[PDB]
């Protein structure tokens, strides 16, 4: 009356999948693959702090926005923290010529070095040097840009300046000017005594003679004149040039930086933290290597491909609920106290049912089903890319073609992933049926008709099979002859 | 006394290609490309589009005279325009950022028509009363309906320095065009200052332009030009246009309740109230299905495009390989039984019979019905803003967006197929596996109370009645009963 | 006396990898990933490609004087450059919008160079004879080939009215330039007028260039300037030049007429006359297969490049030498022997040799299969392919897009293909462990309780089957009753 029956485990379950053919299948254990989680702080990226800029943006603070003082002391970073809406940065009105550009330069530098191209007193000794205005005040009192010199008019005259300097820093160096329209013609004339003056910046690869343009101008942060802003990268070994007459807001201190390549600027107002991490979002910072994530787009560093997933949970054992042929088949029952292993055996001899587990089948499918996720997981590479582009008003065109891009690979890996764990989850399942299926053939082939199919997936011997006699079975040892006579 | 078991054929000429096999027909079967269109272009989301048939988007906003049918139109919800327009431009001109002010004025919600400067009071000494016979209309020569042509008075031309403000709460959009002659003649006559200049500034914009006096082709009968100049004031913002001379004074601006993410469609196709939630240049689509190859162009709720002509995916059996059930012992498909999928033969009192297992084929049509509406659903339309126009100048842009359509073309086109073929042999992989299972449960019950014939047919030793057979198929078959 | 079922086994090293194992050596297998290229520029779409040698895209059009072995060209699908663009713009200057000219210029069907205005011809009141050391050739000052220096004559420089009408019916590219003096005595010396202008109209284009005189740095042993503009006249169109000064006037333009777009390919490798519809940087690849790894830019219909080292499919059994319960269930290892197919079975009593090869599961399988790997390579269609863009200095932004353009791409097709070559893979195993299981169970019931399952894949016959019998089992008819008792 002894009898040895094959079945599976199972257990508190709680953990839900899906798969192609149905929902809300309830697994013995299960894997996430879905990123869900920021921890709320900016951390550093790849062990270099974040440059954060406060209540300043990235013009004030290369331009020298008085009101910007708490950041002077910048060396290295990997990217730039700015505040949602940036207070500080032109006080003076006008226009940044190729702003944005400038700030995509400036989001990846290293060696960033402030050093005075042209100094205060030696540089314009004929000229006025000093100039404030009440746009850029601080601290109360009228002042002026700390990297760029207003020059005035001096006694009655605007002699012709005609500054050079070479780099001599073997890195590039970025060289900020600016150009002052009056919106007067007495203002002109009294600043610079000229009414038709000039200003002309040369290099071996930029040349650009600036005229001056007075007209009246709607009043912004009460100045009607407008000092148009202008930069460059002077690159080693090359000497620029400025020369002018008038209307030039003089270079002060220039930018030695070090070449760098694929950062981008976040904008958020979450705080700063001490912690390293690698990869950032504007929210927080993900700790996870999980393939996707759903948290964000615009992500810096090596990140997940941003899917528009909730849950991507990825079947690693038995389905929990008690097709192949095996389980939901002639075996509908799992097993609760097969707490050794996914397949296994039943003793009726001494033992009761969920005794021994069949190590051999449970670690090959243990091994299978983690090359399996290892692989899914694994297979995405690093990517390091700053997803994420600023374009002016004049570049929608730019703007829509950045979304499209953006859209289409959210788009692609957000099917392709959904799909890949419905169809694979499947596939685990049918694996592990296919399994145990072959392990109750094997046993029916040792025992051949020395036992009785019950149907339940459990044989009746025909003879009395002790303890050892099961663990000869259990061992692919069951002696047949033994047990025919 | 004998029990087949069999599963379902029909008369369907249905075929569907799989990994292993191609042009295999079957029982059944789902269509996920979208290949017709009304060839209409009916109403998109909410909103009716609008047609500016032979005039361009210069011409209606510059007010062409011969677009004066499209004045009235005040909201759309697309704009689109015939192939090869016309009207538009009757001045010859350079129209700076055309394309960028299209992109703007097509995510369009509603629009405004007002007179931003009245043509009586706003210019005073400056005479209003010029027209031209390249923009000519009903015979009489004429002008731009939302422009004026500015020209000096008793042989003099006084500063301009006209300002308005936004009132409005919303963005306005202000037109403006600067003359240059073909001849100084001209020049000193109309504006009678030989150096003339126009400065057009404002709280985000400021942009001075010197006329250009030089001999050029004819074009519409004309060696001058007209460059036009577009900026979108925003609320709360003055704008200031101060010349002496060459100037072409906005006379309607336009304030514009914007919308989001909307373009523009080159068709010729007559326009219909479908209220369609998808349009292409050719006609219209339906969202239902997760792929179409109608036009790669399209705008609102249009599925993903791809480059295949057919996706077929299987949802039934192969009518008349793994797990060796179909093709195996079970090689003909019953006709007969239409009932469901898989099913018996009755004998004995019963003459015949083709019952049909409603419980592995419901499980089936359930599983198979799960996967194609997970293929289908899984998909999301969202909104298309697919195509881009770039100027001469722009050709590094144009192969780049090209890169981009086409490569996700390259995508979709080639998965989409994968997934088709890739799950259609698993499909029928799962339907031999059902009836298989099934077999196997009947070669369980019945034991040695019946031969295995071989070809999915059972001949029982006992006599088994209709109510055995019931018993059968119930899984309920009593051995002990029908043992002797 | 005894038939057993087995799979075909053989020598062959090559490995796969599967979702559920690595490393898995199988019989046959087919390599999808293409790693090697000729080293060879060889010519696109029967039309063999321009190479500038020494000279850069400017060199060639505007005429630089090093740069006339690239004048008699008449036709080409791709431009190759040298990574030494020492050639070009001679004299120091900015050229407007170059990116977009070597963009309209990589592809060209016909290619004229016409005398646009006649040297001897055009300027009889202007000196023509303006040379300098920036453009000298063969150890003497010279200029630009297809540009004119116009000067004053007898000291004076009256004003210029030029016209040219497209009387080519094609696309009339046109080159001109505006010098910029380092000094104002150099203007008035050369063109006599301290203010001048330069007004260039047509039907779609009109600029007007003012001299902009300044002191500037010396780049080649020069401190003024020459930028260059062009355009292309439409057909029908005419172009004027109007002129008092400071104006390098057009000598020979060039009739375009644009063909499929394309690109340029910087390379040093040679350029040889083998034919090829992709062409790579570093040479040629292979293009039948659908991916590759020489180089993410590629011109033509090229593959679609991806980050694998090693995309492999299986296309027979796991080679077990000397799922469903098979190959690696009741016949634990396939014969070394039997080559004529894939599935087979052991011949015994009468005649032991053990040959067969059961022909149709064999032939379905490899149909199957070859499906699977040919449905996989040609489902991936891809037309001409121009990844290769130019952006400024000004232009990062956008060259930041294309790489985002071009890496995410990258990490789709490496993301799948390989996945998928991973999943695939492991089915065909498994389709193989399908029908060898399914033969011995149809010779099962073939042969019922006449023979004793030994259960290593084989039916002990208990009657004596001669090698008939056999045959008859191998073509699925066997008579039980007949052989019941014996
Ligand atoms: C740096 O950022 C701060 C914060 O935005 C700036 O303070 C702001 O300064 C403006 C004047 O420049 C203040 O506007 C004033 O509003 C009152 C309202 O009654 C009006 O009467 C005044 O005539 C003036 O328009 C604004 O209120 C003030 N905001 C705050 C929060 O302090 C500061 O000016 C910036 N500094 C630089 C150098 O950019
Ligand atoms: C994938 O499996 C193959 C074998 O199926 C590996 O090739 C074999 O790798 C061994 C590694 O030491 C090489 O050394 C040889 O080892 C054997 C013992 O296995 C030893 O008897 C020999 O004297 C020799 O030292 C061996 O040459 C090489 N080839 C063969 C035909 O055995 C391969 O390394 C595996 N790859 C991975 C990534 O695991
Ligand atoms: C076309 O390209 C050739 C080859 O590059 C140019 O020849 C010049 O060759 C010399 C060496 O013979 C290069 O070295 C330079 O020599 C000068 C003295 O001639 C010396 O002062 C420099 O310091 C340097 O060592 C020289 O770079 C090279 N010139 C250029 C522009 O690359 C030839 O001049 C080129 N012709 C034109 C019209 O561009
Ligand atoms: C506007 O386009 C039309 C053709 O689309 C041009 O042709 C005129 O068409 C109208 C009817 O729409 C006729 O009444 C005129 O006689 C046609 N004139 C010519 C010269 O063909 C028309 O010239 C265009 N008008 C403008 C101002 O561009
Ligand atoms: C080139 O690509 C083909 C794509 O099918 C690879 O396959 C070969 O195709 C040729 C031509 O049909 C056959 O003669 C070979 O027998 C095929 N070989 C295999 C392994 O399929 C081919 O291998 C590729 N060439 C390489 C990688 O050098
Ligand atoms: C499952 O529930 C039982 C309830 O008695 C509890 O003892 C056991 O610890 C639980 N196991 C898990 C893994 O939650
Ligand atoms: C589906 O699974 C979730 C698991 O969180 C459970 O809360 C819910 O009740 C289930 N619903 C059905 C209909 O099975
Ligand atoms: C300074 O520049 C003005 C404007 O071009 C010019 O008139 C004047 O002669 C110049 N003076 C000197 C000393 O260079
Ligand atoms: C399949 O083959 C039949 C037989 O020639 C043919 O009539 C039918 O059109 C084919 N269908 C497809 C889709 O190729
Ligand atoms: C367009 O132009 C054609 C040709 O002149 C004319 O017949 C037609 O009526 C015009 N349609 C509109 C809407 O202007
Ligand atoms: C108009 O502006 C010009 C600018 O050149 C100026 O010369 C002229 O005097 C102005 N008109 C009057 C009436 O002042
Ligand atoms: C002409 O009237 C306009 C309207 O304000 C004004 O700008 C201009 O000064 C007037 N001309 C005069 C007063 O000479
Ligand atoms: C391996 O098999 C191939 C194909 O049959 C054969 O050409 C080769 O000689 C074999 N090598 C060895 C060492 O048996
Ligand atoms: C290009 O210049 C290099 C300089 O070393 C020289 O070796 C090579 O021969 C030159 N090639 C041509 C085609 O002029
Ligand atoms: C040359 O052009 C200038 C400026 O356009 C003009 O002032 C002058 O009269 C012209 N001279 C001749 C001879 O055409």
């Amino acid at each position: 009356a002894d009898t040895i029956c094959i079945g599976y485990h199972a257990n508190n379950s709680t953990d839900t999948v899906d798969t192609v053919l149905e929902k809300n299948v309830t697994v013995t254990h299960s894997v996430n693959l879905l990123e869900d989680s920021h921890n709320g702080k900016l951390c550093l990226l790849k062990g270099i702090a974040p440059l954060q800029l406060g209540n300043c943006s990235v013009a004030g603070w290369i331009l020298g926005n008085p009101e910007c003082e708490l950041l002077i002391s910048k060396e290295s970073w990997s990217y730039i923290v700015e505040t949602p809406n940036p207070e500080n940065g032109t006080c003076y009105p006008g226009y940044f010529a190729d702003y944005e550009e400038l700030r995509e330069q400036l989001s990846s530098v290293s060696s960033f070095e402030r050093f005075e191209i042209f100094p205060k007193e030696s540089s314009w000794p004929n000229h006025t040097v000093t100039g404030v205005s009440a746009s850029c005040s601080h601290n109360g009192k009228s002042s002026f840009y700390r990297n760029l010199l207003w020059l005035t008019g001096k006694n009655g005259l605007y002699p012709n300046l005609s500054k050079s300097y070479a780099n001599n820093k073997e890195k590039e160096v970025l060289v900020l000017w600016g150009v002052h329209h009056p919106p007067n013609i007495g203002d002109q004339r009294a600043l610079y005594h000229t009414e038709n003056a000039y200003v002309s910046v040369v290099s071996s690869h930029y040349s650009r003679k600036f005229t001056p343009e007075i007209a009246k101008r709607p009043k912004v942060r009460d100045q009607e004149g407008r000092i148009n802003y202008y930069w460059t990268l002077l690159e080693p070994g090359d000497t620029i040039i400025f020369e002018a007459n008038g209307n030039l807001i003089a270079p002060r201190y220039a930018f030695a930086l070090s070449r760098g390549f694929g950062s981008g600027i976040i904008t958020s107002n979450a705080p700063m933290d001490e912690c390293d991490a690698k990869c950032q979002t504007p929210q927080g910072a993900i700790n996870s290597s999980l393939p996707f994530q759903n948290v964000h787009p615009v992500t810096i560093g090596e990140c997940p491909k941003y899917v528009r997933s909730a849950k991507l949970r990825m079947v690693t054992g038995l389905r929990n609920i008690p097709l192949f042929g095996a389980i939901a088949g002639f075996i509908e029952g799992g097993w609760t106290g097969m707490v050794d292993g996914w397949y296994g055996y039943h003793h009726q001899n001494e033992q009761g049912s969920g005794y021994a587990a069949d190590q051999k089948s449970t670690q090959n499918a243990i091994n299978g089903i983690t090359n399996k996720v290892n692989s899914v997981i694994e297979k995405m590479n690093t990517q390091f890319t700053a997803v994420g582009k600023e374009f002016n008003k004049l570049e929608r065109r730019m703007e829509n073609l950045n979304k499209k891009v953006d859209d289409g690979f959210l788009d692609i890996w957000t099917y392709n992933a959904e799909l890949l764990v419905l169809l694979e989850n499947e596939r685990t399942l049918d694996f592990h049926d296919s399994n145990v299926k072959n392990l109750y053939e094997k046993v029916k082939s040792q025992l051949k008709n020395n036992a009785k199919e019950i149907g339940n997936g459990c044989f009746e011997f025909y003879h009395k099979c002790n303890n050892e006699c099961m663990e000869s079975v259990k061992n692919g040892t069951y002696d047949y002859p033994k047990y025919s006579e």
